[PDB]
């Protein structure tokens, strides 16, 4: 590293998370000027779920110069958290942990009006990822109310005759009667008030074989685990916790995906950050992007009551389940513009004028080259005008083969003199090249730091390629002043 690269990683092999690998950056400057970040702590190489992944978190209280040790606010204990080198040979590289639960793909959002920070992540039961998730919500209705459903070990396969009801009391739904079992606020199981326990797994390679084996370490038996007497429906869930002390402590685990459509396979986060609307009637509305294999691809969840209740919106009718990861910016009057990945070989744009309740048709963005699978992008508002115009910024790779050639762009917003979704246009005037065109560049997250500089946390390799799996120390943090970025090539 150069002098300029000192301090250019927040999370790294050897830090407090005990992970050798990381992916999926999230970076967010708080209204206090505290700056925070989160990423996946991918213990089992860089694989997506199924695997063993916890959500890591870290804070800077000097404007994003300096970063404290990381914490793990969303973590599962069914398999141990340890530093391990994942094989990168031609056979071993493909091997994933088969039996762990996982938190994956974070989103950070602050409510400025209460000063509350929300951390969201996808929540995967044991041995589950997007690709083997079962179709369904994971909840049942009993007399109209939604309860998390559960499979007792000695019931028939696919049979969920039990539910988590008030106080965490587990009920038998065929008889409608409370059992002697319950869950606590961590979703750990209890029998007649006693903590139920199971053996933690360790994982070790012998050659290219991954041996997942019990240790003698006891942990709390959790309904998300492979070895639980009661087990959740094996679909994807949305998890959230909030903090009122800038990440010093977290609230109890929330499973917020009660709205998961019954016809959906997966419903997951567009990682990065969410948005709080600043202007218009709905200033203070919290909105978070989602996508699904369902009736719809692109979706959102929003809250009008400071995060207590969330509404799900579908933004299209696509049943294809493409990887429609999105990030959202706001126009000067409070309307919203969302940029998203597609499975169509371009980045797309959609608009809402009612604060995220309804969305226009997808409009391709021709300025940026991408692959047919796409990559996640980061888009943010900037608080200072640029050339006297309102400004947004976009980070993304810029190539048609591979994840490489990262740019940061500056888009200047103009009134076109038209009414609805057509009220504004974006001039992508500036395009800054992060590195040499062949250097890898995948997922990224921008934030505006309190001094008006731009922070960036990004994947400095190609995270799609099967030949760049299981690299260490590829999550890079850089800072730029706005004049550096005002490049026209
Ligand atoms: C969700 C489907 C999609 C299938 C390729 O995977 C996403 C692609 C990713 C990618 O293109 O690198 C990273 C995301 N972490 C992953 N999401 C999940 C939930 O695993
Ligand atoms: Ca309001």
């Amino acid at each position: 590293g150069a002098m300029a690269d000192i301090g250019s990683n927040i999370f790294y092999a050897g830090d407090a998370t005990k992970s050798n690998y990381f992916r999926i950056p999230s970076l967010l400057a708080l209204d206090s000027g505290t700056v925070i970040a989160a990423a996946d702590a991918r213990y089992g190489g860089t694989h997506d779920a199924k695997s063993k992944i916890n959500t890591a978190f870290a804070k800077s209280t000097d404007g994003g110069k300096t970063w404290g040790q990381p914490t793990l606010p969303l973590k599962f204990d069914d398999y141990v958290a340890k530093n391990i080198d994942w094989p990168r040979d031609s056979v071993g590289k493909n091997v994933q942990i088969q039996g762990s639960a996982s938190y994956i793909d974070p989103v950070l959002l602050e409510d400025k009006e209460t000063h509350r920070v929300f951390l969201f992540a996808d929540m995967m039961p044991a041995g589950i990822g997007s690709s083997n998730a079962s179709v369904g919500s994971g909840f049942k209705e009993v007399d109209g109310k939604k309860y998390l459903k559960l499979h007792w070990k000695d019931d028939a396969a696919g049979t969920y005759d039990y539910s988590v009801r008030e106080n965490g009391t587990i009920y038998n739904d065929t008889t409608n009667s409370a059992t002697e079992y319950s869950v606590d606020g961590e979703y750990n199981l209890y029998k007649n008030g006693n903590a139920m326990l199971c053996k933690q797994y360790d994982y070790n390679f012998e050659g290219t074989k991954l041996l997942e084996t019990q240790t003698d370490t006891d942990v709390n038996m959790n309904v998300f685990y492979k070895d639980a007497d009661f087990k959740v429906f094996p679909t994807t869930y949305l998890a959230m916790k909030y903090s009122d002390d800038e990440g010093e402590t977290w609230s109890d685990l929330q499973i917020v995906s009660t709205f998961k459509p019954e016809e959906s396979k997966f419903l997951v986060l567009g990682p990065g950050v969410g948005k709080q609307i600043a202007n218009g009637e709905h200033a203070g509305r919290l909105i978070v992007p989602l996508y699904s294999k369902s009736s719809a691809e692109l979706g959102f969840m929003y809250s009008d009551d400071h995060g207590n209740n969330w509404t799900y919106v579908e933004a299209d009718q696509n049943t294809g389940g493409a990887t429609a990861e999105a990030q959202i910016v706001e126009m000067p009057d409070g309307s919203l513009k969302t940029y998203l990945r597609t499975g169509s070989g371009y980045i797309a744009q959609v608009m809402s004028t009612d604060g995220g309740e309804t969305w226009s048709e997808r409009v391709p963005l021709t300025e940026i080259a991408t692959t047919g699978y796409g990559t996640q992008l980061s888009v943010i508002n900037y608080s200072q005008p640029v050339d006297g115009k309102p400004a947004i910024l976009l980070s993304a790779p810029n190539a048609t083969n591979g994840r490489k050639n990262g740019k940061i762009w500056i888009g200047l917003i103009s009134e076109t003199g038209n009414s609805g979704k057509d009220k504004y246009s974006v001039d992508w005037k500036y395009c800054y090249s992060v590195d040499t065109p062949q250097m890898g560049y995948s997922y990224s997250c921008l934030t505006e730091l309190p001094d008006g500089e731009i922070g960036l946390l990004y994947e400095k390799y190609d995270s799609w390629s099967r030949n760049e799996l299981h690299l260490k120390n590829i999550l890079k943090y850089e800072r730029f002043n706005i004049d550096e970025l005002k490049v026209q090539p």
